[PDB]
């Protein structure tokens, strides 16, 4: 039974995913659009490095780190803000989501810098089940935020031609402005 | 008949209306939500001073100085910004209507400053009648301005509503995500 030598090659896998978004993330933090790294669901939060972390490692990863993307990721966020009634189901995406993901991730590698050999075969066909999980949903996370920002595009495009036609109707003169009475 | 009287009394009150704006746009920069001093319709725009200084009264006043209604006015003209086919109709609003007409403003300040009696009788009647038209633009510019507002306040909201529903079928957990 070599599951074992599938399960190291997972594990060296995802763990240069890891090195390399810690680097893209790196210089996203001096070209500052890294909100995240200010970014509170509600007033007095305390914000954790290590759990924002996590968080920007799974966020701007499904934004392929387009500085773009992650401004009108803020406007989304920010946006939904403003209600209370809001606040929970933001928390499900930044959190139970978004670190979980990450969280998951983590104590998958753990077992396996613990030593693959120190685990028995039951054990070990879970682990690598588990993993290919978290691999699946990290995409359908991908998917989705893009449907997202879609919607958004979407919007503020219906916006914009709204508004204009409106300009046009009543800028384009002073006799196309509205009566005084 | 008593027009130079009249005259120079509607002068003393445009006068003062300018008086207090001035104050009130002082505050404005004082308080940093005066966007009016930076904004240029496109890239490379050259920014006078005394232009923008007519547009912020026009603008400000219509607004009723509130910091509010500045900052989604400031939101409204960002969006039209994007394309540059909208910088046109941008202009209209901003140039030959804000400016324009404190410019026009000026020059009747001005024609009484120089004295009304140097005024033919029929001269003094135009001028009056100048006046209250430049006065009563300026309530129909008000009068838009409510409806501008009004219209982006529809559209932030169905945003809302949109972006608020999408969030609550595609985040509830994982099971509740995008299938391949």
């Amino acid at each position: 039974e070599t599951i074992a030598s599938e399960l190291k090659a997972i594990g060296k896998e995802l763990e240069d995913q890891k090195k390399e978004e810690n680097i893209q993330i790196a210089k996203i933090a001096k070209e500052k659009f890294d909100f995240l790294s200010t970014f509170k669901v509600g007033p007095y939060d305390l914000i954790d490095e290590d759990i924002q972390m996590k968080i920007k490692r799974t966020l701007y990863s499904s934004l392929d780190y387009k500085k773009e993307n992650i401004e009108k990721l803020k406007e989304i966020l920010e946006i939904l803000k403003k209600n209370s009634e809001h606040y929970n189901i933001i928390g499900r995406l930044i959190y139970h989501i978004s670190w979980g993901i990450q969280f998951q991730i983590e104590q998958n590698l753990e077992l396996i810098q613990n030593g693959v050999e120190n685990l028995s075969q039951e054990e070990s066909k879970s682990l690598l089940m588990q993993i290919k999980s978290n691999l699946e949903i990290k995409q359908r996370l991908k998917k989705t935020l893009n449907e997202t920002l879609k919607v958004y595009n979407q919007n503020t495009q219906d916006n914009e031609k709204i508004l204009a036609e409106h300009f046009n109707k009543y800028y384009k003169d002073f006799d196309t402005l509205k009566p005084a009475f």
